[PDB]
C-alpha cells in the first residue's frame, strides 16, 4: 500500500507518476523498505526524538565527535543553523503511515547521525566519523567537502584517508562500508568537483542532482569522478526535497546536491536488503549496470566503450531503485580488486600552450594485477603551473572515451599546481583498458603561462 504521510504526495522524487522519479515505489511493491539495514548521516546532528525520525532511530549509528558525547542531537540557534543532518536522515528513513511529514526512501531502516561539523572540524573528527561503528553502521552518507569557491583543491587528510580504506576494507564484515558522497554545491563558482578529493576518491560513491524538469541545477559541478545523480532542487517552478526539519517540523525546501546524497544512500538501502552481501564495489557496479540517462538534459552524454551514455554532470544518470534492488537479488559478486601501476614519463615535459602525453600500455599483462575490465582509473598528475585555474585537463582511454579530468576555474589563481593528484574517472568503467592512452593539458587562457609536468601515473583498478 502507497504511503498515507501528508506530505507523501509533495515528494514527487518518489511519488510521481509521470516518470520523472526514482522509481522507488516499484522497490517497495518488491517488498525492500530498508529493514535491517542501519545508515548514519556524518552531518550537523540529528534531532532523535523528531516524530518522523525516533521510531527508526538508532543510537548504535550515532555519537557527538564535537563534544565527545554519545549524544548526536543539534544545537540550537535561532538561525536554526543545525538542521541539515535532520533533513538528510528523513530523506533517507523518516517514518512511514504515521500522520507525520512524508516518508523515507528506506522508511523501515535504521537511521543515526554523527555530529561532526559543529565544530572545528579536523582530519581526527573526519576520520572518527568515517569509523564509527563499522560492523553495525553499512551505509554512511556524507554531504559536506571542501570549500566550493572554485579556487581550492583538497581532499582527506592522512587519518580520514586511512578511515576510508579501514571501511571499505575491514568494515561490514569485510565486505566494506558505503561510503555515499555529494560531488557539490559549487556550480556558480564554475567549480570542477576532481578538485574535492572526497568526492573523487575511488572508495565514495558519489553522487550529483538533476532539477524536476530534468536540468543541470546551477549548483552543480561537473566532472569525472561522480557516479550517478539523484532529483533535487532548481529554479522557484520546479520543487524542492520535502523531509523532516529541526524543532519536529516538516520542510519543503530542502535544496542542493547535498540533499541528493541522502536520497541514494536511501535507495543503497534498499538494495543492501535486497543483497546483504554485496561489497562495496558491487554496489557501485549496480549503480553503473542500472542508472538511466533517459530524460536528463546535458550537452556532454557520451556513449563510452561498453555502450553505456555517460555525462560529467549526471555520471550514468538517474538512479532506479526497482532495477537495483532487481539486480542486486542475483547478483554474482565481483572477483578481487586488481591495482595496475603504470609509471608514465621517461623525462619531464614542458606544458607550454598545450601538452599531449600519450602511452600504450598492457595494463599489466601476465602479471596478477593484469587488468582486463577497468572500474576506476586515475591519472596521478604531478605538475607546476603559474595560474592553475587556466588549465584543462583530459584523458582518453583505448576506447576512444574522453574523460575531463579538470575544467578550466576561473577563480583559480593558485601558482602551487597538483601535488600527485589522483584525478579520477568513472566513465571508462567495464572497458579493457589495454592500449593507447592520451592525456590532454591545455592552457584555456589567452596568456603565455608557463609550467612542466613532472609526473604522470596511469593507475588502473579492475579485474579480469
Ligand atoms: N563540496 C561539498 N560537499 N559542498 N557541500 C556543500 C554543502 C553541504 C551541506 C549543506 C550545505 C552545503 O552548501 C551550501 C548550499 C546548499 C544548497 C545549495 Cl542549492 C547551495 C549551496
Ligand atoms: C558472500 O559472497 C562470498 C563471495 O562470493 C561467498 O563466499 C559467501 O558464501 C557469500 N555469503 C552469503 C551469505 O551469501
Ligand atoms: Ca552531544
Ligand atoms: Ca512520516
Ligand atoms: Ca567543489
Ligand atoms: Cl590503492
Ligand atoms: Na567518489
Ligand atoms: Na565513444
Amino acid at each position: 500500500q502507497e504511503p498515507t504521510d501528508p506530505k507523501f504526495p509533495q515528494q514527487w522524487y518518489l511519488s510521481g507518476v509521470t516518470q520523472r522519479d526514482l522509481n522507488v515505489k516499484a522497490a517497495w511493491a518488491q517488498g525492500y523498505t530498508g529493514h535491517g539495514i542501519v545508515v548514519s548521516i556524518l552531518d550537523d546532528g540529528i534531532e532523535k526524538n523528531h516524530p518522523d525520525l525516533a521510531g527508526n532511530y538508532d543510537p548504535g549509528a550515532s555519537f557527538d565527535v564535537n563534544d565527545q558525547d554519545p549524544d548526536p542531537q543539534p544545537r540550537y540557534t535561532q538561525m536554526n543553523d543545525n538542521r541539515h543532518g535532520t533533513r538528510c536522515a528523513g530523506e533517507v528513513a523518516a517514518v512511514a503511515n504515521n500522520g507525520v511529514c512524508g516518508v523515507g526512501v528506506a522508511y523501515n531502516a535504521r537511521i543515526g547521525g554523527v555530529r561532526m561539523l559543529d565544530g572545528e572540524v579536523t582530519d581526527a573528527v573526519e576520520a572518527r566519523s568515517l569509523g564509527l561503528n563499522p560492523n553495525h553502521i553499512h551505509i554512511y552518507s556524507a554531504s559536506w567537502g571542501p570549500e566550493d569557491d572554485g579556487k581550492t583543491v583538497d581532499g582527506p587528510a592522512r587519518l580520514a584517508e586511512e578511515a576510508f580504506f579501514r571501511g571499505v576494507s575491514q568494515g561490514r564484515g569485510g565486505l566494506g562500508s558505503i561510503f555515499v558522497w555529494a560531488s557539490g554545491n559549487g556550480g556558480r563558482e564554475h567549480d570542477s568537483c576532481n578538485c574535492d578529493g572526497y568526492t573523487n576518491s575511488i572508495y565514495t560513491l558519489s553522487i550529483s542532482s538533476a532539477t524536476q524538469f530534468g536540468n543541470v541545477p546551477w549548483y552543480s559541478e561537473a566532472c569525472s569522478s561522480t557516479l550517478a545523480t539523484t532529483y533535487s532542487s532548481g529554479n522557484q517552478n520546479e520543487k524542492q526535497i520535502v523531509t523532516t526539519d529541526l524543532r519536529q517540523k516538516c520542510t519543503e525546501s530542502h535544496t542542493g546536491t547535498s540533499a541528493s546524497a541522502p536520497l541514494a544512500a536511501g535507495i543503497i538501502a534498499l538494495t543492501l536488503e535486497a543483497n546483504k552481501n554485496l561489497t562495496w564495489r558491487d554496489m557501485q557496479h549496480l549503480v553503473v549496470q542500472t542508472s538511466k540517462p533517459a530524460h536528463l538534459n546535458a550537452n556532454d552524454w557520451a556513449t563510452n566503450g561498453v555502450g553505456r551514455k555517460v555525462s560529467h554532470s549526471y555520471g550514468y544518470g538517474l538512479l532506479d531503485a526497482g532495477a537495483m534492488v532487481a539486480l542486486a537479488q542475483n547478483w554474482t559478486t565481483v572477483a578481487p580488486q586488481r591495482k595496475c601501476i603504470i609509471d608514465i614519463l621517461t623525462e619531464p615535459k614542458d606544458i607550454g600552450k598545450r601538452l599531449e602525453v600519450r602511452k600504450t600500455v598492457t595494463a599489466c599483462l601476465g602479471e596478477p594485477n593484469h587488468i582486463t575490465r577497468l572500474e576506476h582509473a586515475q591519472a596521478r598528475l604531478t605538475l607546476s603551473y603559474n595560474r592553475r585555474g587556466d588549465l584543462a585537463i583530459h584523458l582518453v582511454s583505448p576506447m576512444g572515451t574522453r574523460s575531463t579530468l579538470l575544467a578550466a576555474r576561473p577563480h583559480d589563481y593558485s601558482a602551487d599546481g597538483f601535488n600527485d593528484w589522483a584525478f579520477m574517472t568513472t566513465h571508462s568503467w567495464d572497458e579493457d583498458p589495454s592500449g593507447e592512452w592520451v592525456l590532454e593539458i591545455e592552457n584555456t587562457s589567452e596568456a603565455n603561462n608557463y609550467g612542466t609536468l613532472t609526473k604522470f601515473t596511469l593507475v588502473l583498478y579492475g579485474t579480469a
